């Protein structure tokens, strides 16, 4: 299940334009994948954290 989830996250990140000098950590992948899904389904997303949690970056890439 974990492998399938990370595979879909990598797939969705691949769908987004390739960005150089950007980290493929679980943060960015999960953020972008879940915001794509949530705004697709009209369900709210509430990303939080601290400076460096790939939330605004995920917003811009989406
Ligand atoms: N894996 C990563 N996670 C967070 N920030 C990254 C990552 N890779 C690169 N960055 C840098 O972070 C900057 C914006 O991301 P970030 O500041 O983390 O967003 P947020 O506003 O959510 O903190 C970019 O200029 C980018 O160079």
């Amino acid at each position: 299940i974990l492998d399938e989830v990370t595979h879909v996250q990598d797939l969705f990140l691949r769908g987004a334009p390739i960005r150089t000098n950007i980290a493929r950590n679980l943060a960015l992948k999960e953020n972008v994948f879940m915001m794509v899904i949530c705004i697709e389904l009209k369900i709210p997303l509430f990303l939080v954290g601290k400076p460096g949690s790939s939330k605004s970056l995920a917003k811009i890439i989406v």
